[PDB]
DNA sequence: CGGGCATGCC
DNA sequence: GGGCATGCCCG
């Protein structure tokens, strides 16, 4: 019906995301390309996504993912996992079967399936970063191959991250385009030499 | 409970033919008589031939089964993935979770046993037509071997048998299949991999 | 159909 | 890491 906003918006909070380094060995399990902007990822394999704020947003405060279709084509369509895959019991205990995007390690994640837009998202409260860090950092994991048939087919996805007060009302966002795949290495490598041809 | 692949011409000289269509690339259908193999692409047209040396009885008819080839999988239902299970491509006779399908033929008949629950399509047996010495039925295999969910690399056996109308078994022949995007491609690397 | 290549897997 | 199996796009 409708498409959501990818737009970056620091917001009063400064917020912005971080990834580690990772190097391009042909798997890695997990590999983010600053000169793409783009996180490659095996499948079921933890993301480390990191938060950096300049002020600390209040208690109550939520920290929510989505993946949309990046080519306009697709981008009203809802993503979502493959037939197989929502059907392969592979549950961690809170994760509905249907979502792409999961959250490792946190008790108080909440998954939304949108009455309305159909929209699948993923949501932590937001924390402040420990002792002895700058930033927090949230483990995903994504739970279909961007080449899945019958889910994403092949077809590019990007992860809009937004920060949200408890109602739900906009404080910033960002967003990194991603590719779920066998050999995240090769394939980050294979791109960025794109890129240079 | 592993329906019998057991080939047996029986009484009527029953036993199965293909054409023989070659091997270039992405040859819609191809069989290889070193293999007993058939090579086909998704849902195109795979003719098999039945050949008898005498005319079976009235009612006569002849069923395909899929199973897988291997032990260790034998005993599990060959169906379609669940992808291909929920795609629109339904002719309106094939239930949607099945793998092999008749095209051309309104009288084709279509089961899930009642114990085993395996899939099978059947068709009346009818004589060749005038000029012909055999009888084509037109099968089209719906998943790919390679597909995730399904098959998912495990090869299948065909299982043709010639039946009464009561179900009485009157002939069997089977042929391995791998259903794939280049069979003429696929064939040729089997069989040059038999050799030293 | 199929050269050329994308993308699974070990 | 290499490679090889095995699928897809658009001419
Ligand atoms: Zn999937
Ligand atoms: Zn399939």
């Amino acid at each position: 019906s409708s498409v959501p906003s990818q737009k970056t918006y620091q917001g009063s909070y400064g917020f912005r995301l971080g990834f580690l380094h990772s190097g391009t060995a042909k798997s890695v399990t997990c590999t983010y390309s600053p000169a793409l902007n783009k996180m490659f990822c095996q499948l079921a394999k933890t993301c480390p996504v990191q938060l950096w704020v300049d002020s600390t947003p209040p208690p109550g405060t939520r920290v929510r993912a989505m993946a949309i279709y990046k080519q306009s084509q697709r981008m009203t369509e809802v993503v979502r996992r493959c037939p197989h895959h929502e059907r392969c019991s592979d549950s961690d205990g809170l994760a509905p079967p249907q979502h792409l995007i999961r959250v490792e390690g946190n008790l108080r994640v909440e998954y939304l399936d949108d009455r309305n837009t159909f929209r699948h998202s993923v949501v932590v409260p937001y924390e402040p970063p420990e002792v002895g860090s700058d930033c927090t950092t949230i483990h995903y994991n994504y739970m279909c191959n961007s080449s899945c048939m019958g889910g994403m087919n092949r077809s590019p996805i990007l992860t809009i991250i937004t920060l949200e007060d408890s109602s739900g009302n906009l404080l910033g966002r960002n967003s990194f385009e991603v590719r779920v795949c066998a050999c995240p290495g090769r394939d980050r490598r294979t791109e960025e030499e794109n890129l240079r041809k």
